[PDB]
């Protein structure tokens, strides 16, 4: 049968129509071979727009549909479901991107944008003619979830999925769950003890009947697709018998190697054999082989003889249906902003280091003290937006929680020592959520915390006393201030965690300009990724506070529970297949596939290649490399792409 | 059985110990009758502290445990689980608050604070002796959910629950779903049309096999408890047969009565027979009997003969297990800030009215025009924080979205008319989330939008031209500005919706100081309420944007899916019960219960009262009002409270 194409040009209100002359593109589409219906509408994805396509498919007997509008990455599934409801196979639908790829980037070149939209429509129509009906492949869903990261976001996802009755696996990189929330003393805007409220959730997730906790473990490999993921978890060796470990801590006293305690942000010193924090879950000790000298002094003191250097990491193979990435964030390193002197001046600290100094279980015993002489500071300055809203460090985003934690920690210091003078150097006070503006009012009115509108130019240390001078313009007075302080606290921003690169490659997910993980859509899908079966939750998706991370943890559980609850999902049949009559078994395709899908086999007395359909992810590398043309990727066949290329210059 | 009490005095590091002499309180606890074990520890909620109680329950055969520490509102579940793990019934545990109620508020009166701690311990020990072992009530869960409000948040909850396989009911007050998002033209920070994200979701929810949509309907009654709610939905009469209606709108072109369109904020004119907006769902019409003259002109053009003036509202009785409140918000009415002249000056508009003016399907055809002469403004001023961060109007909170929508609408006006001059009068620019700070940078750098740091004192109209003058101090220059504008846009804040009072009474939920709905906990249960089985999602819980409302919608689906998935939930046994041997059926208790749990019945030939256990919420009002003493609330019995009162002055 000959193609009967329906072309739809969206205006997207004025997003497309305001730059591209949609009525003119619609008239041009009609001049193309096989195009029998062409219409322009304000919103093609809206009810009237979708009903218009369906009605035309039936009335004009269309076997191809072209929608010139937004990106397929946003509404391709939406229009595929729309055409399928009218009886048209979803793979006979073609998208032409004239918004993100045209109207939004050629706003001052309307005529050339209109001509580009015509060519993009002709290219879409050209490929559409040779598109073929493909059967959406129905695949089963393994009734099991995987959560990567055991912070407040990850713990919430696992608890929600576990409570729903779904088997869940929670992998935590460090020896304990809890994340950065465990490092905080209190939490704004209620000033609740962070661990005193998080600990119950850590306890709950550790003994949940539907949650398998793998602490001090890392996901080293993920293979497959939605509902059929095959994951490899490396249970790292603590070199201490897990079951015989009491958690008393007497073998550390003899260890001669001092390692900076990561949990205390480098202020504290721990041994090669240790426990992250006193309320850690699971409560067990670990040996760090990156700094261990293997002298065996700890083993002599240890009664249980739990210490075993011959311990080997275990690779656990698990099958899951959905994966939730909740690996969190890291604090920005302010060494780069040299004018502030971090790493040079002893009394210049970050806010996360202050959290630890303020924390009762911290290295200073909950006492805020100068690192140069151990004395309590009488005057403190907070410097906002350090590593945020700054093009010089490549971080042009708002870290979201720094205004609030600076005001919170200032209240905690005033509670401990009311005589302390505290000044906050800011640009904008961002107290945007429930009880936040009130917290800001309270900080000034009740605690006497002072606010200076002006981003400091530099910090100068007095080498004789260790005191610091903050140079900044009080923009509200139009005068330069040069106030002296005993301690300067840099309100550092949030950056993706160090392991984010490793996790990105394993899950096959993208990043946003801020370097955090990319959600499928900022409003249509805040916790989904463009990779089916992979979701996000917490700070790893972008800078945010606890309730936002907790809500995202719950949102991810719901979204990841949909495929599990359904028990069946549909996958794109854009896979490679070999034409046995043309393949002479050259073997070029075999090594090109990273999944090992194409394999040489015997057929009709001779050798030929054959693709294991289930192992093909549909990249199109082996068909591109096939020298005989026997290998072809459905939906991206060479002939289809060839006509698309012709479509840019002429009607084919 | 004789009470064997274990008393534990927490130091909370120095939070309690630094004011209260804990060792002295422990010595005093030992002098009380039945106290077998008394110990003081740094952190009672920590692993060593919890294990110390468990070990003592076993080794000293305790049948009562008293913990003198912080608030039960913080660690009551924690210590309940701790004692239950040692075999002790959780209702034989008593909490004494010596931190929030003593050490933290009597810091300068240590001696009196220690004597207060001793009395609080004696009061706890006194009640503890008469505490009894109790068991939780297990109840079934109806496999069905109810969502109130069909905005982006409510639609997301219903779609997620439906996709999970749970039957869901979505009740929408107005004739169409979509909410305030439907009124917006574009949406920050992507500047997508609001329709781009919302319409497909509206279409999906309207034809979902697991979602029953009741548009133009309201919940009039809710009875029961978690997993056993009995709801009454009033399907308001549209006076049109929905199944016969096509939604063509031939009727609207004939109707002679003009009613102000509520959807366009009074700026638009609709007919008696109307459709809220062109992309409305369901695509059906509605007759407003408040303004219909019943001429029957619309019925003559209606082909399928759907119009029926004899339509009566239907009361639908439905049984649900969980309820999600997503009723949204209303825009603040700026008439009260009289210095700005809203409702007095024709060219002073709200931001929500501007959304309708800018919208292509709006009353002005997407043209921003002055309401005094219909001309397009060349100079526009945006006034931030109108009805927010203001004690004079009783709204001391940040409305969260006004900074971003002002910058977004300014970008949109610049796109339609680049010659337009736009100034934004602000205090703090709150662009706190992903891509928000970048959107703010873009507004100034790309669109040339100007920012004036200064909250305007007043707006003065020129009665002769209709132009407005904005009086404000440019705080960054220390000079007073008196710039003239063609249009002044008030960036109005968010307030709870008008129906919020009705919904609050029906669901039995609380409100936070901002008047929005109260979540169970700000940090860990952001979408739950203290009322089991009732959840929140969207702007009705607090001012927030679409990404946050969508994530909350998904978070609520997950949380509301837990009881449904479990199929069984537990209810607290701290309920009222009647002692049949003492009750002579006086009937005083019956009308005191707002849930109607206590009921009169015939037993052994005589009248006696009986409480329906599942219906009791545990307030203790009817036992307090019982004149015979037959009615008692377990855990708060009169004898228990009597001993507690004695405990303040003496032992026992
Ligand atoms: C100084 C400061 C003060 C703050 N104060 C407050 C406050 O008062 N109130 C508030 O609400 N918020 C505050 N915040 C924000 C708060 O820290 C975050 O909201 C919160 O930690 C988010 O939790 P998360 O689970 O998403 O990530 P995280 O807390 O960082 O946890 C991530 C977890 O994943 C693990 N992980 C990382 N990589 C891997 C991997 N490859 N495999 C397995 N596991 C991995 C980590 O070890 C960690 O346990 C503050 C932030 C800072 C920096
Ligand atoms: C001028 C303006 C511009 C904005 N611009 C943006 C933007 O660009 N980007 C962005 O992200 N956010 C923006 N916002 C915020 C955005 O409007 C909200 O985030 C969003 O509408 C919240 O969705 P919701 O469902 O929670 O509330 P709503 O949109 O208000 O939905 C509530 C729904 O419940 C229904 N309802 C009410 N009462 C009852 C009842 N008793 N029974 C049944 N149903 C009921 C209502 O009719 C309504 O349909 C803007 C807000 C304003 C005022
Ligand atoms: S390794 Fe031995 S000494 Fe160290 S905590 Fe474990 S049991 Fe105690
Ligand atoms: S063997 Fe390793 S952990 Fe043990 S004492 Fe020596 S360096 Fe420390
Ligand atoms: S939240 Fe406050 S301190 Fe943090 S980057 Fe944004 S404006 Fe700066
Ligand atoms: S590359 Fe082409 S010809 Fe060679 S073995 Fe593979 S399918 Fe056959
Ligand atoms: S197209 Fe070829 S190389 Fe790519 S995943 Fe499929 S079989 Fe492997
Ligand atoms: S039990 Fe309460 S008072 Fe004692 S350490 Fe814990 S939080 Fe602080
Ligand atoms: S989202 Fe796509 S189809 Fe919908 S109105 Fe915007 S451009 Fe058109
Ligand atoms: S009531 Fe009749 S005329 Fe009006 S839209 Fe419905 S079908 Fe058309
Ligand atoms: S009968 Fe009512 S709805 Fe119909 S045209 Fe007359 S006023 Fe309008
Ligand atoms: S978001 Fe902006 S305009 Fe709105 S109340 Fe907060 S600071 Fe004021
Ligand atoms: S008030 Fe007391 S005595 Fe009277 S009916 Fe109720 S339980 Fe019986
Ligand atoms: S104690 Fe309160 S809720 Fe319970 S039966 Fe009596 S009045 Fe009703
Ligand atoms: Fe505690």
């Amino acid at each position: 049968e000959e193609p009967r194409i329906g072309v739809y040009v969206c205006h997207c209100g004025v997003n497309i129509g305001g730059t591209v002359d949609c009525p003119d593109v619609t008239e041009f589409a009609k001049t193309l071979k096989n195009v029998v219906v062409a219409r322009d509408y304000k919103y093609m994805c809206a009810d009237p727009g979708q009903e218009m396509i369906k009605k035309d498919i039936k009335e004009h007997n269309l076997n191809r549909v072209v929608v010139a509008a937004c990106s397929p990455r946003l509404h391709e599934p939406t229009f595929r479901r729309c055409v399928a409801e009218a009886g048209l196979n979803p793979f006979l639908f073609e998208f032409a991107n004239i918004r993100e790829h045209c109207s939004w980037v050629h706003m001052h070149e309307k005529e050339k944008a209109t001509e580009k939209a015509k060519d993009l429509v002709r290219m879409a129509v050209a490929k559409a003619r040779l598109l073929e009906p493909l059967e959406f492949i129905k695949v089963g869903v393994t009734q099991r979830a995987l959560v990567i990261g055991g912070g407040v976001a990850g713990i919430q996802t696992a608890l929600d999925l576990g409570d729903m009755g779904f088997e869940t696996i929670l992998v935590e990189k460090t020896p304990s769950v809890g994340g950065r929330m465990a490092q905080l003393d209190k939490t704004f805007p209620t000033n609740d003890c962070s661990i005193c409220i998080l600990a119950p959730k850590m306890v709950d997730v550790a003994k949940h009947p539907n949650v398998k906790l793998y602490a001090y473990s890392e996901v080293v490999d993920v293979q497959g697709y939605v509902g059929n993921f095959k994951v490899k978890i490396m249970k790292k060796a603590r070199y201490i018998d897990e079951t015989k470990c009491t958690g008393c801590g007497q073998c550390s006293e003899v260890c001669p190697i001092d390692v900076p305690n990561e949990f205390d942000m480098g202020i504290g010193m721990r041994k090669a054999i240790y426990k992250p924090f006193p309320q850690a879950v699971p409560a067990k000790y670990t040996i760090d082989k990156e700094h261990c000298i293997e002298c065996g002094l700890c083993a002599k003191v240890c009664g249980p003889n739990a210490i075993d250097f011959d311990q080997e990491p275990e690779i656990i193979e698990a099958e899951v249906g959905t994966i939730i990435c909740a690996i969190g964030y890291d604090a920005f390193d302010p060494t780069v902003r040299e004018e502030y002197g971090y790493g040079v001046y002893d009394n210049v600290v970050t806010a996360l280091e202050l959290e630890r100094m303020i924390n009762a279980s911290g290295p200073t015993g909950g006492k805020v003290i100068r690192l140069s002489d151990g004395q309590k500071p009488k005057r403190i300055a907070f410097i906002q937006c350090v590593g945020s809203r700054d093009a010089k460090v490549g971080n042009k985003y708002c870290s979201n929680v720094c205004c609030m934690y600076a005001m919170k920690n200032s209240q905690l210091i005033k509670e401990k020592s009311p005589d302390t003078e505290i000044d906050i150097y800011y640009m904008d006070i961002r107290a945007f959520s429930k009880g936040y503006e009130e917290f800001y009012e309270r900080s000034a009115k009740q605690y006497g915390i002072k606010f200076m509108r002006g981003r400091p130019s530099q910090v100068i240390e007095d080498p004789e006393t260790g005191n610091l001078v903050v140079r900044a313009e009080d923009t509200l007075l139009g005068e330069i201030l040069e106030k002296e302080y005993d301690l300067v606290v840099l309100s550092v921003g949030m950056v993706p965690t160090k392991s984010a690169d490793e996790v990105q490659k394993i899950l096959g997910i993208s990043r946003t300009p801020d370097q955090f993980f990319m959600e499928a859509h900022p409003k249509l899908r805040p916790v989904d990724t463009a990779t089916d079966g992979v979701y996000l939750a917490g700070a790893c998706q972008g800078p945010k506070d606890i309730p936002a991370s907790v809500a995202q943890g719950s949102a991810a559980a719901s979204r990841a529970a949909i495929p599990l609850a359904k028990g069946e999902v549909e996958v794109e049949p854009i896979i490679a297949s070999v034409d046995a009559e043309i393949c002479g078994g050259c073997g070029v395709c075999v090594k090109q596939c990273p999944y090992g899908a194409p394999r040489l086999v015997e057929k009709d007395g001779k050798v030929v290649a054959e693709v294991i359909s289930a192992l093909c992810k549909g990249c199109g590398t082996c068909p591109a490399g096939c020298p005989s043309g026997a290998l072809e990727q459905d939906h991206f066949k060479t002939i289809q792409l060839f006509k698309q290329i012709e479509g840019m210059f002429r009607d084919t």
